[PDB]
C-alpha cells in the first residue's frame, strides 16, 4: 500500500491515520511543483490531477480524496475505532463532517496557497477563513471531537487544518477552543510520528 | 423525511435521488434571499449556515453536504442500488467521486454564480470549470457511468452540475461526450418529475 504525500500538506491526514491504525504502508513523498516522486516517477501516472493524498492499494488500483481515503484506511482496522461502524448512523455525520472539510474549509485556504493572487482575493480568502475558524470554534467549544463523541479521522483532518492558518497569518489566539482542541489532538503519538516522518518534528 | 432546496441549485441532485428510491419525503423550497423555509422557519435553524440541501432524517436528525446526503438517500432503499453496498471497495471509488464532485468540480462555479466577482475572477472561474469539463469528457467518453458500473448517486450529483456550464457562458457542444451522458440521464422519469416540480414557479 503507498500514500502517495507532501511535506504539512492535506496528505498528513491520511498519513496520521494510517500511523494510528499500525496498517503497514510506505510514505512516498512527491515534489508537487515538478509533480514527480522522490524516486523521481511521474506522479501523474498515479493521480491525473497531480494532487496528494493518493493511496495506491496492493491490488493496483488507487484512490484519490481525502474523504474517501480516510474512511478506507479507518475501516480497513476497525479496532482503532477511528469511524463508526459501518452500516451506523453516525457513519453519515462523519461522511458530512469530511464533506464539509474537504467542500468548504479546505477551500476557504486555496486562494491563500496561491502565487498570483491579487491583494483583495486574499484578503476575502481569510476573511472566509476567519469566519469559518469563528463557527468552528462556537462549535467545538466545550468539546473534545468534531464528529460525535470520540476520535475519528475527522478529528485528524481538521487538525491538520488547523496548522494552516498560523502558516497564513492568521492568529488562532482568537480562537480558544480550537487551540483546545488542536492541543490535545497534536499529543497523540501518531500525530507526533507522522509529523517526524515528514520530517516537521 | 424533508428536503430543504432552491430550485435548480446543487440540491436538485439530493431531489432526484429521492425520487429515484421511491422515498416519501417532502420538498421544502427555501428563499436563500431571506432564509426563510416555505414553512415559515428561518432556514437557518434547520441549517445554521444557510445552505441547501439540508436534508431532516426520519429519525430527527438533519445532515448537511450532498456526499452525505446522497449516500444516505441511497442506502434507505438498497433495492434500488444507486450506490455501491458497504464492505466493498467499490463504495470507496463512490465517495471519492462524490468528494472530487462536490471539493472540486462545484467548487470552480462557485465564482460565476457570485454577483461582486470582478471579470478576471470569472474568466479564471470559466478556465477552471473548462478544465474539468474537458477532463471529465474524456473520461466519459470510455465508460457508461461516472462512478463504477451503473447509475448511481454520483451519476445524478454530476448530471446536475453539468446542467449549469451553457449559462455561464460555457457551450457544452465542446464536449460531445458530456453531452451524449447527460442526454441519457435527462430522460429519467425521477430526473423530468424534479424538473416539474422546481420549474413550478
Ligand atoms: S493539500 C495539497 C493539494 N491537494 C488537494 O487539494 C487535494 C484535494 C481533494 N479535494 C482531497 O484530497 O480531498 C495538492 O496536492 N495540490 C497540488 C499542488 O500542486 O499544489
Ligand atoms: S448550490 C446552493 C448552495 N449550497 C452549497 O453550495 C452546498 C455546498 C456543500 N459543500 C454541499 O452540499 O456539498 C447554497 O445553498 N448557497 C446559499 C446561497 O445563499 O446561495
Amino acid at each position: 500500500m503507498k500514500l502517495f504525500i507532501s511535506p504539512g500538506a492535506c496528505s498528513l491526514a491520511p498519513h496520521i491515520a494510517l500511523r494510528e491504525t499500525g496498517a503497514d504502508f510506505e510514505a512516498v513523498k512527491v515534489d508537487l511543483a515538478v509533480r514527480k516522486t522522490e524516486a523521481g516517477e511521474d506522479f501523474l501516472t498515479v493521480n491525473p490531477s497531480g494532487k496528494v493524498p493518493a493511496l495506491t492499494l496492493d491490488s493496483g488500483e488507487t484512490l484519490t480524496e481525502n474523504p474517501a481515503i480516510l474512511l478506507y484506511i479507518a475501516d480497513q482496522n476497525p479496532a482503532s475505532g477511528l469511524a463508526p461502524a459501518e452500516g451506523s448512523l453516525d457513519r453519515y455525520r462523519l461522511l458530512s463532517r469530511l464533506s464539509f472539510l474537504g467542500s468548504e474549509f479546505h477551500k476557504a485556504f486555496v486562494p491563500l496557497f496561491a502565487p498570483a493572487t491579487s491583494d483583495e482575493a486574499k484578503a476575502a480568502a481569510a476573511e472566509s477563513v476567519k469566519n469559518h475558524l469563528a463557527a468552528l470554534d462556537k462549535e467545538l467549544a466545550g468539546r473534545d471531537h468534531y464528529a460525535g463523541n470520540a476520535f475519528s479521522v475527522a478529528d485528524i483532518y481538521l487538525y491538520v487544518m488547523l496548522g494552516w492558518p498560523a502558516y497564513v497569518g492568521i492568529d488562532m489566539a482568537a480562537y480558544p477552543a480550537l487551540g483546545a482542541y488542536a492541543g490535545k489532538i497534536a499529543q497523540r503519538p501518531a500525530v507526533g510520528a507522522a509529523l517526524k516522518a515528514e520530517g516537521l518534528a
